[PDB]
């Protein structure tokens, strides 16, 4: 029945503002979820200076931020990661680390993320002669904050290997985990992110594995719509590739979503179905989202709003991590097709449907970018305003590229790139490390030969 | 001659404190302009018929009096071209030019870049209005070489907008490109032939609103010091994020002013000046100099990378002009070495701007350089496999090296198909 679920702030760059924070609330309670939590690496008392207490206003906003989560029915949590150059036997350091759970419990605030996801290349040379490891040492650390707080409230604890590939691929291999799982306090719950740190799939196996080595049920911290690892990439598509059948193995689903908070509509949305709906299924988890947007889409001067399909179009252009959406897909892998010849033949039906599907994307994005250049709400317009941009430009050279084969121009031909593509076109140092780390169509890289 | 700064790019507009900062260094630098015309206005381009209300007018005049004290000039832009008829709309755009005025902002930018007699004539219209007072500046339509049509007095439309609008209008123009790689007296001295008049100089070299993955921090290339004799003004649109600019304003600065400029010269200046901004919190720490001019060298111009980045990926370039180099050779060795060195100093600099005070210098280059660290990282994981010796059949094992979100999407898949060879040759793989 009863679940952790639901948002952490819990990504690099900047930390939300309070109205932006108020939003997501509201968002994760309209999904039928029940949790927030606090955990953004911008804040300096969570990792940076640990050590250091908050002033009364940092509390403040704090016990504020509970109540607005409790109004809502909804409960909150507070991050701290103690591991930077923490000495783990010390006592000043676990004073310290007490002095921080001791403000936050006098507050109400007994819910607790410790985090552990950092450390130095080897054990402590103080913490040698106590300890025998890395994870006794966390452990022990943690389940002193968890006798402090004397039976109330709820820790949860993010491993150093908080994925499969850190373990090792088999999670019982892990040495680490082995001794986390024995040693750990059974009361404090263990963060997981699948095999992966953002899991393409998370399946049963796996997660019954995780459980075996970890010794009860993971919380999952799901990566799959966070985009704090790629400039030019945001994820409004729905959850994907976790099926209904690993709930049953989970304590906890929180999820890591885009930077922009805005953004993330059809992340909770989506996400709040999966755990909700058993016949959750993406495509349609999707179209109920973007029914559910499409009235944020309102226009400022005027009775309009951004069209249902536009909306939707904007979904699948930006869609998921390891996948584009099933419309923006099926046109380039048309177009792929198609070009397997040098020149395709423009009386082909084949070519001339790729083509005019390609024409009809290009019309598509600019009516979409030119609407939302006129929506009234310009925090959701800027969130967009760069990823859709940075589409409308690739489209369109590979438009008039593709124009240019409809011509059917001769096989040494070579296509006028100065007077149809912009100078300052892919360039810069990313497409310079790219130049020689290439990868093919299979997944291979290779340095061209 | 004016000199300074317009913001004037796609994205969102500069708050109030990072124009203050802007204006500081557009002063220190020894520049005397910062021109007010963000596309994120709506009354410059599209509600152009409406007026300011009171506060709207008051950040102006505010931004004017924040300029003055800083023995600068302010101007403030408007975009009558979206649906505008021409000789119909003229009372709606003297209404506005008339409460700029009445509130004494007189220094107008009129834009005609989206849609040449047509323009001429209510541009002229305005310059009356004004009563001799302050000063227009024209943006044409065709404001770069490759819109006019290569050689400027070529164009049609450029001939009849420097035959028809007003002698004391000045007129905007980007050199051959949008973003010019170079600008040349001899295209300059064409230009003002054509246009009758030196034009002022709207420079986007330092622009990034063009590429989400781009940021310059590099000094001005390009420009020979030769043509400011062409110029009537420089005016230059830098880069989205405030804080980013030091470096693209110093430089240019050096430029105008410097007659021995020398672009890794004016860089080491810059990069000594801009240092102090990076005072680290709580201690008596600063990132060290030579990591700021890592900073530079990273994210450097439009058309080149830095001195010191091009040389790694060249030296590593050459040495794998083999399937397999060899461990043992020193070009190999070094090249390596060089690379595993590059990826410590970008690690060690990313470390140090996470403990600076200034949070808006942080976040303005915290994503930029994740992104550099993650691409040079990949590289040294591929090129540590390759030191290893591994057998001519056998494959990179990317899965264990690198991260399955890397290099991934939309803007991934179109470039797939709409590839690039090494001459710059547009094909989609034979
Ligand atoms: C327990 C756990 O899963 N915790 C997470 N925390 C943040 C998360 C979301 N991303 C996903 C992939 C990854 C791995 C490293 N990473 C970074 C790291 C830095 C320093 N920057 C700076 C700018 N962009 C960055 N990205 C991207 C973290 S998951
Ligand atoms: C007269 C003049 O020089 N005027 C300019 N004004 C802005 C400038 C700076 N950039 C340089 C390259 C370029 C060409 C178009 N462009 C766009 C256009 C749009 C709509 N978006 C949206 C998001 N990103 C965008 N980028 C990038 C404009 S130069
Ligand atoms: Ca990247």
């Amino acid at each position: 029945g009863s679940m952790l679920t639901g948002v952490i702030e819990g990504f690099y760059g900047r930390d939300w503002r309070r109205d932006e924070r108020a939003t997501v609330m509201d968002w994760i309670a309209a999904a039928g979820m029940n949790t927030y939590i606090y955990g953004p690496k911008d804040d300096v008392h969570v990792r940076a200076r640990w050590r250091v207490p908050y002033d009364a206003a940092g509390l403040a906003r704090l016990t504020e931020l509970r109540d607005a989560a409790a109004a809502r029915g909804m409960v909150f949590y507070v991050s701290l990661a103690p591991c930077l150059d923490v000495t783990y036997s010390d006592p000043q350091d676990r004073a310290a680390l007490l002095a921080r759970v001791d403000q936050l419990a006098r507050a109400g605030l007994r819910n607790l993320v410790l985090l552990f996801d950092d450390i130095p290349s080897v054990l402590p040379e103080a913490d040698r002669h106590r300890f025998d490891s890395f994870a006794e040492a966390q452990a022990d650390l943690s389940n002193m904050v968890l006798r402090h707080l004397r039976g109330a409230g709820h820790v949860v604890f993010c491993p150093t290997e908080y994925c499969g590939r850190m373990a090792g691929g088999d999670p019982r291999g892990s040495a680490y985990l082995q001794r986390l799982g024995s040693t750990l306090d059974p009361a404090i719950d263990i963060f997981w992110t699948g095999p992966e740190i953002v899991s393409e799939e998370i399946v049963a196996a796996h997660l019954a594995a995780v459980g075996e080595v970890l010794r009860r049920r993971p919380v999952i911290w799901d990566n799959f719509h966070a985009n704090d690892y790629d400039i030019r990439r945001v994820f409004a598509g729905p959850l994907g590739g976790r099926s209904r059948d690993i709930l049953p193995l989970v304590a906890g689903w929180i999820t890591n979503p885009n930077n922009e908070a805005e953004a993330n509509f059809p992340a909770i949305h989506t996400t709040g179905a999966y755990l909700a709906d058993p016949d959750y299924a993406p495509e349609r988890a999707i179209a109920a989202a973007v029914a559910a947007w499409q009235p944020r889409f309102r226009l400022a001067f005027g009775d309009g709003a951004v069209p249902s399909d536009l909306v939707a179009l904007l979904c699948d252009l930006f869609w998921q991590p390891f996948a584009l959406g099933p419309e923006t897909t099926r046109i380039l892998s048309a177009l792929r097709a198609a070009l397997t010849v040098p020149r395709p033949d423009p009386s082909d039906p084949a070519w001339r449907a790729a083509l005019e599907d390609l024409r009809d994307l290009k019309r598509r994005i600019n009516k979409l970018f030119t609407l939302m250049t006129e929506i009234e709400n310009r925090d959701l317009f800027h969130t967009f305003h760069n990823y859709l941009w940075e589409a409308q430009e690739e489209v369109g050279h590979l438009v008039a590229y593709c124009d240019w084969l409809d011509e059917a121009p001769p096989p040494g031909a070579v296509f006028p790139a100065t007077d149809r593509i912009h100078n300052f076109y892919r360039r810069g140092f990313g497409v310079a490390v790219q130049d020689i780390l290439q990868r093919d169509r299979q997944g291979r890289y290779h340095h061209g030969v």
